[PDB]
């Protein structure tokens, strides 16, 4: 069937749209080219409208059973409680969308009566009517790019009372049972460093590796009726409170398989026969669903020992190479049950033999040099959008700050050190904001962080390698050396003076500061400090934080 159906109404703004970078003060000091970068907005929507609408076909076989099967024996050892609605309260973003029904997030986050009368209402209803299409909003993201200009992308999310209700029914279900499933293979459970960890372990595993990444084109409209029935009964093998399951088939039948799609003014816009960008289950249903079709392609192309990474939509797979040719005729054959799957490719996959040369999660291995000279192995990945997007936030404050969160995931590489760590904590230092507590997303929920506790964050994450890693790839060095030519970027030179400055305006300030300036700024400096553990790095509770996936999914911690 068609992904979806339009009426002819646009997708419309909430607010107002900015496409062309902002400048300010600062932007220059980061960033030389500025009609480079550019944010998608609700004006490009038509085209993403024609990209997201195409017939779906599924051939299902054998392998695709089998493999459902195994997934759903895993599933039925999962028990998953209900959240009540002050938990499930407590898990919205601040700056979560607000009701049509006269409330806000902030509303639902103090547990304001008007909120939660209407959320009991909501679930109510859901309990006694599994039939009635649930509204949802269609709206276009706002996202920072560098030109090559891509169009916006898509998010279709119900209201904010059904979004707490989804929450009280499956909250449980897509933080625990995907790894329960899906083991090794769950990708959400990974920090940084556990993520290469896990990559170069399984790369030397094999006799002789062979890795592919998977692009699949629009996963999400990809997804039919059938994929998000079929999650659903993989949902209630789950030992659930009949109130959940209920909840749980309610959901899917009336949200999450389709439905009728509003832009932000109130219009009705068209109807959805696919996933749902911005619904509780998007993150785990996706790499449910890929994890199902990917596995089964595996056998249909008869791929040898495949250790597969899947993280929503996105997928890598590592596996024994029969050779150049056949890998290539391998992949040409997953590719077809695949696409026989609905699952077809945008760019094919290649076969790749270089660890580095792979490109998962957006993401690459590469290797450093520590202190020690220790072999230092670490995640990357090409820094014209993280850059692009610093110099949005440079001038235009956002509820995200996306920077920070590369920052922490990103702490080990040349890039996110030199130049993010350095131009940030400076606009910090000259605003007095150390102390004030900044938003990022990790794995689509949204945490709320302090800067100064960011080398307690970084050391758990990385280990003390983050802050002593020096003789770079010459790949990795050129990548760097490249955006930051086409950006528009200072060099290498500029930025050791500035982080000088930034570091000794930060030991000054004694404690929290000190040891920022200290740990993120060591590479700066002539005669370096030999790095110590922090004692109050065992401190932090970072529960939450590598358990599962909620893209979308509209969580907060
Ligand atoms: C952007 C940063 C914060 C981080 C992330 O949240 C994601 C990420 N967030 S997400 O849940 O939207 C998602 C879905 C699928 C695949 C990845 C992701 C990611 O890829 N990251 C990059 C990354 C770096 C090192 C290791 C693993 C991932």
């Amino acid at each position: 069937s068609m992904s979806y159906t339009w009426t002819g109404a646009l997708i419309t703004p909430c607010a107002a749209e900015e496409s062309k970078l902002p400048i300010n003060a600062l932007s220059n000091s980061l960033l030389r080219h500025h009609n480079m970068v550019y944010a998608t907005t609700s004006r490009s929507a038509g085209l993403r409208q024609k990209k997201v609408t195409f017939d779906r076909l599924q051939v299902l076989d054998d392998h695709y059973r089998d493999v459902l099967k195994e997934m759903k024996a895993k599933a039925s050892t999962v028990k998953a409680k209900l959240l009540s609605v002050e938990e499930a309260c407590k898990l919205t973003p601040p700056h979560s969308a607000k009701s049509k029904f006269g409330y806000g997030a902030k509303d639902v986050r103090n547990l304001s009566s008007k909120a939660v009368n209407h959320i009991h209402s909501v679930w109510k209803d859901l309990l006694e009517d599994t039939v009635t299409p649930i509204d949802t909003t269609i709206m276009a993201k706002n996202e920072v790019f560098c030109v090559q200009r891509k169009p916006a992308r898509l998010i279709v999310f119900p209201d904010l009372g059904v979004r707490v209700c989804e929450k009280m029914a499956l909250y449980d279900v897509v933080s625990t049972l995907p790894q329960v499933v899906m083991g090794s293979s769950y990708g959400f459970q990974y920090s940084p460093g556990q993520r290469v960890e896990f990559l170069v372990n399984t790369w030397k595993s094999k006799k002789n590796p062979m890795g592919f990444s998977y692009d699949t084109r629009c996963f999400d409209s990809t997804v039919t009726e059938n994929d998000i029935r079929v999650e659903e009964s993989i949902y209630q093998c789950c030992d659930l409170a009949p109130e959940a399951r209920q909840a749980i088939k309610s959901l899917t039948e009336r949200l999450y398989i389709g439905g009728p799609l509003t832009n932000s003014k109130g219009q009705n816009c068209g109807y959805r026969r696919c996933r749902a960008s911005g619904v509780l289950t998007t993150s785990c249903g996706n790499t449910l669903t890929c994890y199902l079709k990917a596995s089964a392609a595996c056998r249909a192309a008869k791929l040898q020992d495949c250790t597969m990474l899947v993280n929503g939509d996105d997928l890598v797979v590592i596996c024994e190479s029969a050779g150049t040719q056949e890998d290539a005729a391998s992949l040409r054959v997953f590719t077809e049950a695949m696409t026989r799957y609905s699952a077809p490719p945008g760019d094919p996959p290649q076969p790749e033999y270089d660890l580095e040369l792979i490109t998962s999660c957006s993401s690459n291995v590469s290797v450093a040099h520590d202190a020690s000279g220790k072999r230092v192995y670490y995640l990357t990945r090409d820094p014209t959008t993280p850059l692009a997007r610093a110099a949005w936030e440079t001038a235009r404050h956002t509820p995200v700050n996306s920077w920070l969160g590369n920052i922490i995931m990103y702490a080990p590489t040349l890039w996110a050190r030199m130049i993010l760590m350095t131009h940030f904590f400076s606009i910090l230092l000259a605003q007095e904001q150390l102390e004030k507590a900044l938003d990022c997303q990790i794995y689509g929920a949204c945490y709320s962080i302090e800067p100064l506790d960011l080398p307690q964050i970084i050391e758990r994450l990385h280990g003390l390698s983050a802050f002593s890693l020096h003789s770079y790839s010459p790949g990795e060095i050129n990548r760097v050396a490249s955006c930051l030519r086409k950006l528009g970027v200072p060099p290498l030179r500029v930025w050791r003076h500035r982080a000088r400055s930034v570091r000794a305006r930060l030991l000054s300030q004694g404690g929290r500061a000190a040891t920022c300036g200290k740990y993120l700024f060591n590479w700066a400096v002539k005669t370096k400090l030999k790095l110590t553990p922090i004692p109050a790095a065992s401190q932090l509770d970072l529960s939450g934080w590598f358990v599962a996936g909620y893209s979308g999914g509209d969580i907060y911690h």
